[PDB]
C-alpha cells in the first residue's frame, strides 16, 4: 500500500554509486 522504507532500498540500487 504505502512502501515508504522498501522503496528509498530499490531507488538507492538503480542509481548507485559506490562507496557512500
Amino acid at each position: 500500500y504505502t512502501n515508504q522504507n522498501i522503496n528509498i532500498s530499490q531507488e538507492r540500487d538503480l542509481q548507485k554509486h559506490g562507496f557512500h
